C-alpha cells in the first residue's frame, strides 16, 4: 500500500539536489533515523519487537511533478481515517524530519557525544530554537509532567484530573510523549483549555530516537522535537520546565527525577525558584513514602527539599503550579534569564555526557555514600538509565541478549535499598505492561 | 459576595435606556427568567432543589463609567478559578442574555403557545438565526446525539468512545445540555478533533427554560441556544440535525425518540434522507432488544425500520455517520434545500403545540393501537414529557404536590407495554441520579 | 445581462416568507429604495440624469436551489472585473440591504420626522449598532474628515497627504462618501496604515439616500452605514467623531460646519473636548480668511474660538489629531462617557429635526442677528442644506423644476456676506464638476 | 540619540556566544555590511552621498535582561514618528539581518564568486526560502515591474495606474525597491487590494548590498529580501516571475531588459510561456519606438518577438498579464516545474558570473554584432551594469575618482546605436535625478 502525503511545511521545498543528497548511501544512517522515527510515530495506536513486525514499512521522499511527496509503504492503518493520515499524525512527520535534517546537518555524531557543557546546552538549544518552541512574548506557563508508562485506571484517572484543573489555569502541558502518566495530564489538560476557551493551548513532546518507539508520540501533541540522546532530552525539560509534577512511576520517571535533583542540590543553583511538585491518589501514599525513604538515604534531606508532596488533590497541585508561575517570573526577572529557556541553571557534565549503557559501563558505576551526593545521583541517574534502555530500548535489549543481565553494584546498605526500589517497581507492574511476564534486565549486587 | 463581568459581545452595547426598560415592572417575568437561566449555567457543576439552595443569587446589569457590567451577586464558587469567572460560562451568561430578549422582544406567549405550524416553524429558524447557528457554507457535519441523563460507568464510556471517533471524521456534537449521555460525546469529540487539528469545532447545546436547571449546560459547549419551550427545542433537534445517535436514556430520550419516529413516518418525510443510529455498549443489548419491540408494538414494525441498532462497535457508528453526510448532502441537493437548516421535513402541528403538564391533559390523551401511528406517537410523546416535566422541571413538580401522581390511561395491552417500559427505566436507575428514592410521578392505569 | 451574487453575510439567510414580505407591492417603497442605493454604489465610477441613465438597472433578491440570490439586472460594467463583482462592491450592497431592512422593520417615517430629541439620537445609536459600527473596546481613533466634493489638483493632493499623516499615527477615516476631499484622505490613510503594518484600518463613510447618488461610497469604504436622512448622518458624524478635519469646500461643507458650531457654541457642550482643524494647501488661505471673517460676521467669535487653522503643513493636522486623542480619551473618561459614542454632547432639536427644503420652508428661515446665535446656526444650516438639495437631490432638483430657484432673505448684512460667500463659492468651482455651466438653486435677496 | 528596537522574529533569540560571534574582528566585514543596510532603509524617504552625511550613524545587537536589542544610534529621524520606529521600517531591518547572518554564515565570497551554474541558482533559491518568499500552495500571481528610478509625472501616475489595475486582478507585485517606476506600482496595487479586500497582498522588493542605498526600500514593500550581488539580484526576478512589466527607464532598466532578452533567446527557453509587456504613457511612444529599434540592430527582429508593447492602455496591461498568469500555470504544469520558482528556465553562466565593473573588465567586453546574439545581449547586460556602478554604486564610483571613465568599445555602428541610446537616456533625464548636473562615468569609443 501507498499513502502519498503532500507536507504542508518545509519539507514541500526540497529541492532535487537536496532528496537526491538525502538518498545517497553515504546519508542511509540519517535516512534510516528518519525512517524508523516515522514508524514510532505511525505505530503510536517494545523496540525488539515493533521494529520485527512492521518490517516492510519504508519512506520514500520523492519530486512529483505536482510537488515533494512523502511516500509511505505500508504503514500502521491505525494512523488513516478512510485511507487518509490522521492530520495531527501528518504534523509530527513533518516535526522529525526537521528535527533529523537539522541535527544531522550541523552536529556530527563527536559534537554531539564530546563537546564541552556550554556547547552541550547550546546544542539543545539551537534544536528548540529550530523547532519554534521557545517564544520570548511568553510568560511563564510550561508544566512538565513525569510519570510512569505503565499504571492502572486510579493512576491514570488522578493525571487526567491534574492535568485538567492545571489546564483551567490556563498552563500549557509538557510530557516526554508514550501511554500512561505521559499522556493523561494533556488529555485532561484539553478540557480545562476548552472551558477557558483557551487558543494555541501548547502540548509539548519531548523524545530522542532510543527511546520513541517505547514511548510514542500520541497525536494529540501538537509540538514535536526530537533531542539527538536521552540526556539532550533530560536538558531539555529542565531548560524548558517553569514548574515539574511527578506521578508514580518505574525506572524512567526514577531517572528523570534523580537527574532533577542532582542539578537543584548544585550550590550554583540554590537561587533558583522551580516548584517541583511529587503527587498521585490516595492510593499512592506508600509509594511516595518509600520513594521520599529512598531519596534521603541516598542523596540525603537536601534532596527531600527541593519537592512537595501533595496526595490525593489534583485543584491544590495545580494551584502549586499557578502560585509557582509568578515566583519563576519573579526568578527569571531577577537574574536578568529568559523565560523560555532556563540559562542560569547551572547543569555539570557529569549529567550531561551522554551514557552507553554497556555492561562494563554499567559496572563501573561508583554507588557508595563517600562520594559528593550530586556525583552519586550523576551514577545513580546512569544507572536507571540502562535499566529502561535494556527495558525498552533496541540496543539495550540487544546488551541483554549478547552478555545477560546488567550487574549494578556499590556500597551494601544503598544496593539494599536499591534492591527494594526496583522489587516495588516490578511488584506494582511498574517496569512493562500486563499481558506478558518482566524478567529483569539487571541484577542489584547486594 | 461580587463578580462584575464585563461583556464581550452585544450586552456591552446595551443603554441606558434599555436596561431601564429591563428593569421595568412590566418585564419583572421575562428578568427572572434570565435570573434563573444565569443560575442553571453557573451551578452546572431537580428545578426545585437547586433553587432553593441559592436563594441569595441574583444578578444586575448596570450602566457603569468604564461600561456595561453584568454583576452577579452570590454565584456559585464553582463557576469561578481565583475568583474569575471561568470564560467559557461568561460566554454562555452571554447567549442566555441574547436569547432570552430576543424572544421576549419579539414573540409574546400566545405567539409561542397559539400560532400556526409555519409561524411556529419560523420563530425556530428565528432564533437560531440570530444566535449564528446557522452556516450556509458548511456542508453537513452535525451529529445530534440524545441520552440519558444518568447512566453508569460502562454507558458512559462508549459515549465517550462514540464522541471520539465521530470527532475523527471531522463531524460536530449536538446535544441537549446536562449530564451523562448529553457530556459523554462532547469530551470524546474535542480529543477526536484535537487529533485531525480541527479549528472551529461545534459543540452545541439546545435547551429551554424548564429543563435547564435539571440538565445545565457544561462551559465545554461553545454554542448555547435557549428555544421558549421544550416543543421549540425538539424542532431545533430535528431541523439542524444531519444525522442522530440515541443512547440509551429514560422518559426524556424516550419523549425524543417518539418524537422523531412520529415525524419520520409522515407521508411527506419518506423522501427523507437521515441516518439514525440506536447504539450502546455490549451490556445495553437487553434494553434495545425491549425498545424496539416497544417501538415495534405501539407504533408498529414499520417505524422500527426508520433506524439502525448498532452495539458495542463505536467506529462503526461513526462509520454510518461520515456516509450519512453524503446521503444527506445529496437528498437536500436534490430538494433545493438548505444544509444548515431542514426545511423540507414537515412537522404537524399534534408534535409542535406546546404541551402543558396537566391532569386533565395527561388523562385526555389518546393512547389506543387504533389511533392512527402519527398521532399515538404525538401522545406518546407528550406523555413521556409529563413524566419529564413531573420529575424534573418546577411547574410539574406543583401539579404532583397538589393533585398528586399524573394518571396515563390507554387500551389495556398498550398501557400493559408502557407500565413494563417505565419499570424498567425505574429499575435500570434511568428516572433519577443515585443518592434518594425515585418516587414516581405517575401511574399507569393498566 | 445578469450579474448573480451570492451574498456572504446575512442576506443568506432569510426565508423565503422574508422575500415574499420584501417583494409584495405594499412593500415597494422600501424595496425600491433598496434598488436606488444598489445603483448608487455600483456606479460610483446628479441625482435628475444618473437615475435617468440606468432606468434599466433593476434588483431581484431570490431563492435559487444553492442559496439566496442578489441578481442585479443591467448594472454598471464598472462595478465588475471579468464579469465579477469587485468584492468592496459586493460588501457596500451588503451593508445597504442591512441598513434599509433594520430602519424600514423598526422605524415608521412618523418616529424618523417626529420623535422627540431624545428619541432620534437612540435611533442614530441603534443603526449604528446594528451596523457593528461601535467597538467598546477601542479607545479614541476617529477622524472625521470634510470637504469639497469638486475641488482643483492641489486641494486633493493636500487631502492625501493629510490622511498618510494620520494614517502614520494609526488613526481611522470617517468620511461622508463621495469624490474630491471626500475620498482623498482615505486613498492617503491607506499608504500611511500599510507603512504602520496596520490591521483592521477602518475607513467609515456615512450616507443617507438622498446625499448617496450624488456622493456615492468608493470601494476603498470598509464599513458604510446609510442613516435614514441628512440630519441623522450630521449627528452620526459628530457622536462618532473624535477629531473632525476640514478642507475648502461648497455648501455641503458649510451645512456640516453650520451643524458642527452651532452645537458646540451650546452651554451644554463647553465641557465637550473635540480638537477641529480647519486646514488646506497655500493657495487656500484667501478661502480661510474669508470664511473665518463670516463665521464672525454671523455667529461670532464664540465659534471661531472653537476650531484651529493650520495652513499647508499635513504633519502639523496629523499631530494635532494625535494630541487630540488623548485629550477626547480624558474627557470621556472623566465624563463617564463611552469611548465609541459621545452621548454627552448635546444636540438641540433644532439640529435634528427633519427638514424638507421646499420654496415655502425655505423662505420661512429666520436670517437674522437678533436671534440667540445657535438658533441663527440651525437656520444657517437648513439654508446649505436646501442649496445642497436644489443642487443634487433628486427631490431637490424637482422643487426647482416646478417653483424656480429657492428665495433666501434675511436681515441685509447679513445676506450680504452670504451673497459673497456663495459667490466665492460658485467662482472656486466648487458648487459643481468641471464640464457644463452651474445655474444656482437660488436667489439671495440683498 | 538612541532607540533600543525589541525585535519580534528571530533576532529576539540570538544568543550571547552568538552575539560575541557577531561582533569578532573575523566577521567585521559583515557586521559592517549590515550597518550600511540598516542605513539605507531608514533614509529610504548616491551611494557616496547619503554615507557621508549619516557617519555618526551605527548599529548595536546586545542582550539586555529584558530580552535582545537592536539599537539603532543616531538614525535618520525620517524612520520615527513621535520617537516610535516605524512598523514596516522594523520588519525590514529584521529582514535584512536574516539575509546577512544567513548568506553569510553559509556562503563564502568564493562561493558566490566562482561556484558553477547550478550552484549559484540553488544559493537564490536558499536564500529566497530563507526569506519565506516562496509559497508552494500559491497559484502564479506575481509580476515582475522594472523600470527608472527618474521619470516625470505623466510616467510616475501611469506606473500607479497600471499598478492599481493589476492589483483589481488579484495580483501581486515585485520590484527591485528605491523611486519612481520601482514605487509607484506598489502604491497603485494597493488601492486596487483594497478595493478586491485582498488579505495578504505581496509587495516583494528584491536587492543587493551595492545597489541598496541608491534604490533604498520603501515600507510599503512588506517582503524584503537582499541577494548578495546584481546578478544573483537578477536571477531572482526572472525566476520568481509570472509576468514581467517594463516601463520606460535608464542604465538598471536597460541592463535588466539585455538580461531577459539574453536568457529568453536561448534555445532550452523557446518552451518558456512568460508574459512580457513593455508599456508607458502616450509620451512614451517615442522612447519604445527608439528602444524596440535599439533590440532589433543589436540582438535582431528574433528577440522583438519576446515582448508586446502597449502605449496608454493601463487597464489592457493588466488584462495581458491576468490572461498570461493562465498560461504561465498550464506551462509550469506542462513541464512538472514549481509555480514558486521556474526551475526549467535555462541560465547560461554569462549572466551569472558576477561582474566587477573595473576598466579592464568593460574593455574587454565583446560589443560586436558577429558575437551570437545570446553573448550580445550578456556582454550588453555588463555594460549597462558598469554604467549603473560607474553613477551610483560605492566602489564603482572608485574606480571613476581613480581610473577617469570607463571606455566602452566594439565595432562602430553598434557603438554609434549605444551611442544614441544613452545620449536620449541622459537627454531625458533618465541617469539622475533632477538638481546637479549628470556627469557621464562613460564615454562610447565611436
Amino acid at each position: 500500500s501507498l499513502a502519498s502525503i503532500s507536507p504542508q511545511g518545509s519539507m514541500s521545498l526540497l529541492s532535487q539536489l537536496e532528496i537526491e543528497r538525502l538518498k545517497a548511501s553515504s546519508n542511509s544512517q540519517l535516512y534510516k533515523l528518519f525512517r524508523n522515527c516515522c514508524l514510532a510515530v505511525l505505530n503510536a495506536g517494545s523496540s525488539a519487537d515493533i521494529y520485527d513486525s512492521y518490517k516492510d514499512f519504508e519512506v520514500n521522499i520523492i519530486r512529483r511533478e505536482r510537488g515533494i511527496k512523502l511516500e509511505l509503504i505500508e504503514p500502521p492503518e491505525e494512523a488513516f481515517v478512510d485511507g487518509e493520515v490522521i492530520v495531527g499524525i501528518r504534523e509530527l512527520l513533518e516535526s522529525v524530519l526537521r528535527d533529523i535534517l537539522f541535527t544531522g546537518e550541523r552536529y556530527s555524531e563527536t559534537d554531539l557525544e564530546h563537546a564541552d557543557s556550554a556547547t552541550l546546552t547550546h546544542v539543545v538549544f539551537d534544536i528548540l530554537r529550530n523547532a519554534r518552541t521557545l517564544r520570548p512574548q511568553e510568560e511563564p506557563n510550561m508544566v512538565v509532567c513525569w510519570g510512569g508508562h505503565s499504571i492502572n485506571e486510579i493512576e491514570y484517572k488522578y493525571t487526567k484530573d491534574v492535568g485538567y484543573h492545571i489546564g483551567l489555569r490556563g498552563l500549557n502541558i509538557c510530557t516526554g510523549c508514550g501511554p500512561g502518566a505521559m499522556k493523561g495530564p494533556m488529555k485532561g489538560a484539553t478540557i480545562g483549555h476548552a472551558k477557558q476557551r483557551v487558543e494555541g493551548g501548547r502540548y509539548l513532546g519531548l523524545t530522542e530516537p532510543g527511546i520513541i518507539a517505547a514511548e510514542p508520540p500520541n497525536p494529540i501533541v501538537n509540538e514535536l522535537v526530537i533531542l539527538p540522546d536521552i540526556e539532550k532530552r533530560l536538558e531539555a525539560f529542565v531548560r524548558c520546565a517553569h514548574g515539574i509534577v511527578i506521578f508514580p512511576g518505574g525506572a524512567g520517571t526514577a531517572e528523570e527525577l534523580l537527574y532533577l535533583l542532582g542539578i537543584l542540590m548544585h550550590p550554583d543553583n540554590q537561587r533558583q525558584s522551580l516548584p517541583v511538585i511529587l503527587t498521585g491518589p490516595a492510593s499512592s501514599r506508600d509509594y511516595f513514602e518509600a520513594l521520599d525513604e529512598f531519596i534521603g538515604a541516598t542523596i540525603g534531606d537536601e534532596a527531600r527539599q527541593l519537592y512537595k508532596i501533595i496526595i490525593d488533590d489534583p485543584a491544590a497541585v495545580a494551584q502549586h503550579m499557578h502560585a509557582g508561575m509568578a515566583a519563576v517570573k519573579q526568578y527569571r526577572r531577577d537574574s536578568g534569564d529568559a523565560y523560555y529557556f532556563n540559562w542560569t541553571l547551572k547543569i555539570n557534565e557529569e549529567f550531561q555526557r551522554p551514557f552507553s549503557p554497556t555492561h562494563e559501563n554499567v559496572a563501573a558505576l561508583n554507588l557508595h555514600p563517600d562520594q559528593p551526593k550530586e556525583r552519586l545521583a550523576a551514577d545513580l541517574r546512569r544507572a536507571f538509565s540502562a535499566i529502561v534502555a535494556g527495558n525498552v530500548k533496541d540496543e539495550g535489549i540487544r546488551q541483554i541478549r549478547k552478555n545477560g543481565v546488567f550487574t549494578i553494584h556499590g556500597e551494601q546498605s544503598l544496593m539494599k535499598r536499591l534492591d527494594e526500589l526496583l522489587r516495588a517497581f516490578v511488584e506494582q507492574g511498574r517496569m512493562k505492561l500486563p499481558g506478558s511476564v518482566y524478567n529483569p534486565c539487571y541484577k542489584v549486587i547486594t
